[PDB]
Parts: C-alpha cells; structure tokens; sequence
C-alpha cells in the first residue's frame, strides 16, 4: 500500500540535512524477504533526489565455518548467534564519522566472508543498511536502532516467505522434500525468531 516513490520520500523527510556525517538508514527484513531487491531501488530514488546513497549488507559479517564448526553452531548459520554483532556494530558506528569505510562481502557460493571488498566513500551522504536483525529484541541488537537515523521494516508474510525460500532451494538443485525441510529448519527458524521479538520501524513496506 506505498510506492517506492512514497518510501523515497518518507524517507526523505525523516533525515535531518543539517546533521553532521553520514546518516544511516536500516531495512529489516527475514530470510527469503527479497530485502535487496527493494534496498537497491531505493538507494537509487533517494541518490536522484540529491542524497547519494549505497546499500551496506550485514551479510559480510557472518562468522566463518571454521569458528562456527567447534561451537556447535554450523547448522544455524544464518542466526542472530552466528554474525560477529560485535563487529558490525563497530562498522555501523565508523560509517556515521569516518569518510571512507571498508567492510566485507558475503559470497554466497563459496560460503564465506570476504574481508576487504567492498567500501563506502566520502560521495556517500547515506549508507541503507540492511539484514535480517536490525529490528532485533535481543541483547547487542536492541541497542542497533539507537543508531539508525531512520528505519523500515519489510514486512513479508511467513507462508510467503517459506514459499520463496523452498524455491530458493530448489534452485540449488534440491529435490522438494528436501528443499521443504532445508528451509524449515533455519531459515524459517530465524524468520520465526525475528518474528517473535519486533522493534518498532519508522516506516513498514509495504
């Protein structure tokens, strides 16, 4: 029931253009929300609207599988448990007053982190944040939205988000049974997590 061009622009009149450093704007989504094929849309409108904007994944902060494995936690990669919060909240606090920032990339096909590959500049006057626990009523990510100048929540309805993440996995050359039971564990675990512990977003899309 919002228009990009209406999220653009609640956007807009919710950033204050006389503060100092780089503002920040946080999209909160779930596994399988297709967060980033609304981050990108809208990091464009705002840049045409004279506020150059770059989408920042939290992805690049997952753990690495060689220190998840003798924790116990490699089956729930993808949990609140498994990022280095730690780390990306230095990263989320850096971006506000430092002018050129270097974070990692999550490579999706080769599992893994990727430190080093991506940079946002001194062009960039506002970094969209998103991931999946932006919103987060948990210990360490509560204390996230004190920092966001401004924040969405996608909000994707639970049966479509299991749906999308089934073909997810079928694409991934998983037979149904086993792309169902793939995605009912974690993914929609975390889905359920994040479901069941809201922050209140300044903005809802849709």
């Amino acid at each position: 029931g919002m228009t990009l061009a209406a999220l653009c622009q609640g956007v807009l009149e919710r950033l204050d253009p006389r503060q100092p450093g780089r503002q920040l704007v946080a999209l909160s989504g779930a596994p399988g929300s297709g967060k980033s094929t609304l981050s990108n849309p809208l990091a464009a409108a705002l840049s045409a609207q004279g506020l150059p904007a770059e989408v920042v994944p939290m992805d690049g902060f997952h753990l690495d599988n060689r220190l998840l494995e003798p924790r116990g936690l490699l089956p729930r990669k993808g949990a609140p448990e498994t990022f280095d919060f730690e780390g990306f909240q230095r990263l989320c606090h850096a971006l506000k007053h430092q002018e050129r920032v270097i974070y990692p990339l999550f490579d999706r096909a080769r599992d893994i982190a990727i430190a080093g590959a991506a940079e946002v500049g001194p062009e960039c006057r506002v970094a969209i944040i998103e991931g999946n626990y932006l919103l987060f009523d948990a210990p360490g990510w509560r204390d996230l939205t004190a920092i966001w100048d401004v924040s969405i929540r996608l909000e994707v309805p639970m049966a479509d988000l299991e749906a999308r993440l089934v073909q997810r996995w079928l694409d991934h050359g998983l037979n149904h049974d086993a792309a169902v039971a793939r995605a009912q564990g974690n993914d929609l675990a975390n889905a359920r997590a994040i479901e069941a512990a809201r922050l209140p977003a300044d903005l809802t899309w849709p």
